[PDB]
């Protein structure tokens, strides 16, 4: 202590006297002095620092500054962290010797400025080192350096977390709204704010709502059931309550569900999922010059247990490389044409093992066991000894290793599962080595028009299947539970975001608990792209518009939610019977038509009593088995019927498409009589408009954004004016079978040159850009760059115009948008977090009297509620006195933090920097009122109390566009503004950057240029 010099600081830095004292202590220095002794160039130079420190003769020698004393313990701090701080501007005065800075000063009157900022910093930062202590129980007497950096991936880790709260609740807003008029018109759920009704807003778009139907979020008649507040939001709150504060307790002792409401959200994640037979879009039945192999895998058959199958083992997503990496691996395959198509054969390849790894450890004994072994007995072969081989020897290890794993040795958890995935590709390389066998086949194209001829093939192609057995997920706490729900209700890019982060924040501790709801995560993930890769593509189809926007017109008359087996019988009742009755010719049926309810008896749950009949003789001719195979059969084909009425309605809708054909046209249309033969076969196919339009995949998905009539505008005139001739006139055709191939291929081998880095890349660049030629790249002339940079800039026109046509770009300003918004929100949650570390921090000084807490508040600070209850009833922390509430908020806004409610945290609504981004209206409402530029200022203003934080938001931001555009580290450490002028500020972020040579590379202007167009433009 130190922790009094710290309570004398704020008792000055409220009364503001420090300033006074801080520039006294700089006139005793003596300050203006040292520069007439030392300033003028420093010596010959010379320019040597060894002759400094003439500053020992400045302070020792002050004359000393006097005896040691009289100050006493406190102020000699003041002059202690003066003489590091003129250090430091003398630690910048050598700046210039060696540069091109100038040299001149150190005047007084910055000085104090800068000093005082130095001290606020002082007291601050440990202010909330012992906020962030007491906040999460951490004991200052033994804490450890190790506990620290376990403590950071928490830290770290809540506030991706906490956002994902941000994010959820505003795509429940997207869907709900209150029921009466409030303050603040942004429902929070989770605030807990529980409340009434709340009540639905436009039932549409039909995906959020399928989902909150499908729990059972609703009544069908559209009311707000009881189990949402009762469990969704009273879980939430409790659960962002667990992590605001450090609340490490049992869970709100026992939760909801009771495992009963668990399977609600695991039926969910199997729900949305299609037949193995649905997905022929990965287009295995291609697999065309093999193979009966696929076949092969099905045969062999597993069982559901009770346990332990499939369970301890790593997830799959550790042997996806590794299986991905031998078919790679092997040169025995040559390079595919460009993918786009080198995709669909990968997409399959990777999709089979993800069943293969499946089947493999739910597997029973098959056969005799011989010859080549079930995959486990092998594995529990390799784990044991000579001749020790079965017993339980994986459920025992892994718990051997957790125990191993508990110990500390960080990686032996992580050793095990290496061992088992090594020996899954030894178990596969032995047994399937001809599956990954390539012929390969025809590049592309060719290779399709097979894709194609499959389809238009109603009659079968025949299309192959997998037979895909049924996900057991399991959710073993509340905390796996939420998350499963707030996936199914945000965004892939949003997902994305936390399971990289649950991913990352496990490597950190070495632990895995989170490994399952990564998985889970990893689930819910991979079954919205094939639906939004299947379903859309060739599926249903895109083609003959103004004829299929009549059908799903027609689909429209009554559909809800997703609907149990038994719930399915009694709704389908006299079709089923009818079926049953066509099937069975002996009379019997007669006293079985009117008898067939009760009779036969939430998922089935079938059984034939049969009771409640009495007539059994006459029922009975017509036995059990093949009539419990017959209805159970009936409603297999009765509800896939309704499942591919989810495809139909839903991903594509009446409303949805004819923006796409209105929107194509607007690019289409001529502009006089002129008949545009350019987007023929870009948009549509050769008849006209007449009409077939192409799919172009970029577009259908980011239809009703909504809206992105904002997104597209900055895109909208740049597609029609390019001149798209990218297929024609065959100029262009045979560019894009060996040009960009060709091109693309030369650079990439050029790009392998290095080593030697140092200057074989600089040599060789030499040899070839100025002198004669050399044929490395023998085929074009490679060197000869006005026969080289001429055929580049042919492939860098063609393919910028390609991003233009394929609606490309709506993808990276959507992606943009989700992204920067995020980074900005995390600030604000870190914010929220940063504000607990002061309370507590205050408190523990004795500077700042509580009363208690509040639980199921969540906000650290009071708002200035209406009208003298605000300290207590609205905080987390009650604050005693409201005078204690006043030098609390002195305090804070001695630092850059103003708990005023003039600014700028508590504005009406949206008004506030930090109700704007935390609501996340960067990505639902861009353009309007606020500039993009405008809030990434405002964020880093708000986050100025501390040095740390210092130009913390604009470099997280900009790191989005790292991979787009190439960035200026180092102008991102001078102090600017972005919304403040500055537009000609960037130079932060210079074109890319394409390859060794520094060729220029398409669409690195562009994007510059779209980058900043998007920061700034407001509507």
């Amino acid at each position: 202590k130190k922790d009094k010099i710290v309570k004398f600081f704020v008792e000055n830095i409220k009364n503001n006297s420090i300033k006074e004292k801080i520039e006294k202590i700089l006139a005793e220095f003596k300050i203006d002095e040292l520069i007439k002794k030392l300033e003028k160039e420093l010596k010959k130079g010379n320019c040597d620092t060894e002759i400094f420190g003439i500053f020992k003769k400045h302070y020792k020698v002050n004359f000393d500054s006097k005896k040691f004393s009289k100050k006493s313990d406190e102020e000699k701090e003041l002059y202690k962290i003066i003489y590091r701080y003129l250090k430091g501007r003398i630690e910048k005065i050598l700046v210039n010797e060696q540069k091109i800075e100038i040299e001149k000063i150190l005047n007084e009157s910055i000085l104090s400025e800068k000093i005082l900022k130095r001290v606020k910093q002082y007291t601050l930062e440990h202010i909330m080192y012992l906020g962030k202590l007491r906040h999460n129980d951490i004991d200052m007497t033994t804490v450890n350096t190790d506990d620290f950096s376990r403590l950071h991936a928490k830290e770290e880790l809540d506030l991706e977390l906490i956002t994902f709260f941000a994010s959820t609740n505003m795509e429940l807003n997207k869907i709900f709204s209150r029921e009466n008029i409030n303050n603040d018109e942004n429902i929070d759920f989770f605030g807990g704010d529980r409340e009434k009704n709340y009540v639905l807003d436009k039932k549409i778009l039909n995906s959020k709502i399928k989902i909150i139907r499908d729990l059972d979020f609703i009544d069908n008649k559209n009311n707000i059931t009881n189990n949402f507040i009762r469990k969704f939001t009273k879980i939430g709150t409790n659960e962002r309550n667990r992590i605001l504060h450090a609340i490490s307790k049992e869970r709100d002792l026992q939760g909801t569900q009771d495992d009963y409401n668990k399977v609600i959200n695991i039926i969910q994640n199997l729900k949305i999922s299609d037949e193995e037979v649905s997905k022929a879009l990965n287009l295995d039945v291609v697999f065309k010059d093999k193979k009966n192999i696929i076949t092969k895998i099905n045969d062999i058959k597993i069982s559901e247990e009770n346990n332990n199958d499939i369970k301890y083992l790593p997830s799959f997503s550790k042997v996806l490389p590794e299986i991905l990496n031998l078919y790679r691996n092997n040169p025995k395959n040559e390079p595919f044409d460009t993918i786009e198509t080198e995709k669909i054969v990968l997409n399959a390849l990777i999709y089979v093992n993800k069943e293969l790894y499946k089947k493999l450890i739910l597997e029973d004994d098959l056969e005799e066991n011989e010859s080549k072994n079930i995959f486990l007995q092998e594995l529990k072969k390799t784990l044991g000894n000579i001749d020790e081989i079965d017993e339980n020897i994986i459920e025992n290890y892994y718990k051997n290793a957790q125990i191993s794993a508990s110990k500390g040795n960080n990686k032996a958890i992580k050793k095990y599962q290496k061992k088992v995935i090594e020996c899954y590709i030894g178990y596969l390389r032995k047994n399937y080595e001809e599956l990954f066998d390539f012929s390969d086949f025809k590049m592309n194209i060719q290779e399709i028009k097979k894709q194609i001829k499959d389809i238009n093939d109603n009659k079968t192609y025949e299309r192959i299947t997998v037979k895909t057995s049924d996900k057991t997920i399991v959710i073993n706490d509340d905390f796996e539970y939420i998350i499963s729900i707030f996936a199914l209700l945000n965004s892939n890019a949003v997902i994305n975001k936390i399971r990289n982060r649950f991913f990352a924040t496990s490597v950190w501790l070495n632990t895995s608990e989170y490994q399952n709801i990564i998985d889970i995560l990893d689930e819910i993930m991979q079954l919205n792209t094939l639906r939004n890769e299947c379903i859309t593509e060739n599926w249903n189809l895109n083609l003959e518009e103004f004829i299929q926007k009549m059908k799903e017109i027609e689909k429209d008359f009554d559909d809800f939610k997703i609907q149990t087996k038994k719930e399915i019988f009694n709704n389908y009742y006299e079709d089923i019977k009818n079926n049953i009755l066509t099937e069975f010719k002996d009379d019997i049926n007669g006293c079985d038509v009117l008898e067939k309810k009760l009779e036969k008896i939430k998922f089935e749950i079938d059984k034939k009593s049969n009771i409640l009949q009495d007539e059994q003789r006459k029922l009975s001719n017509i036995n059990k088995k093949d009539l419990k195979k017959k209805v159970d059969q009936y409603i297999k084909d009765k509800d896939q019927e309704i499942k591919s009425k989810i495809l139909c309605r839903i991903i594509f809708n009446s409303d949805f498409l004819k923006k796409y054909k209105k929107e194509i046209d607007n690019l289409i249309e001529d502009m006089e009589s002129e008949n545009e033969n350019k987007f023929q076969e870009i948009y549509y196919p050769k008849e006209r408009k007449n009409e077939l339009y192409i799919y172009k995949k970029n577009l259908f998905l980011n239809i009703g954004n909504p809206n992105f009539d904002k997104i597209y505008g900055l895109i909208s005139n740049d597609i029609k004016m390019a001149d798209a001739k990218f297929l024609f006139n065959i100029d262009g055709k045979n560019i894009r079978k060996n040009k960009i191939s060709e091109i693309d291929a030369i650079l990439k081998n050029l790009n392998d040159k290095l080593n030697g880095y140092s200057k074989e890349y600089k040599e060789k660049y030499i040899k070839k850009l100025k002198e004669n030629d050399d044929f490395f790249a023998k085929n074009i002339q490679n060197k000869n760059y006005k026969s080289f940079e001429k055929d580049y800039n042919r492939v860098s026109e063609y393919k910028k115009i390609r991003d233009l046509v394929e609606f490309n770009y709506l993808n990276k300003i959507e992606s943009y948008l989700i992204d920067i918004n995020w980074k900005l929100a995390i600030q604000m949650a870190r914010f929220e977090r940063d504000m607990h570390y002061i309370v507590n921090g205050l408190r523990e000084l004795g500077i700042i009297k509580l009363s208690g807490y509040n639980t199921g508040i969540s906000r650290a600070y009071p708002k200035r509620n209406g009208s003298d209850g605000f300290y207590t009833t609205t905080a987390y922390y009650k604050f005693f006195d409201e005078e204690s509430y006043k030098k609390f908020e002195k305090i804070c806004y001695g630092f850059g933090i103003d708990l005023s409610e003039n600014s700028e945290i508590n504005k009406p609504e949206n008004e506030s920097i930090r109700n704007y981004i935390s609501h996340f209206y960067i990505v639902r409402n861009p353009f309007a009122d606020y500039s993009i530029a405008e809030q990434i200022d405002r964020v880093s203003n708000l986050l100025s109390y501390s040095t740390r934080y210092n130009n913390s938001t604009y470099a997280s931001v900009f790191e989005v566009f790292k991979k787009d555009v190439n960035l200026d580290y180092d102008e991102l450490k001078k102090k600017f503004k972005l919304i403040g002028n500055n537009d000609i500020l960037e130079r932060l972020m210079k074109p890319k950057k394409v390859s060794v040579l520094e060729l220029e590379s398409y669409n690195s202007d562009y994007i510059k240029n779209l980058i900043i167009e998007l920061l700034t433009k407001i509507e």
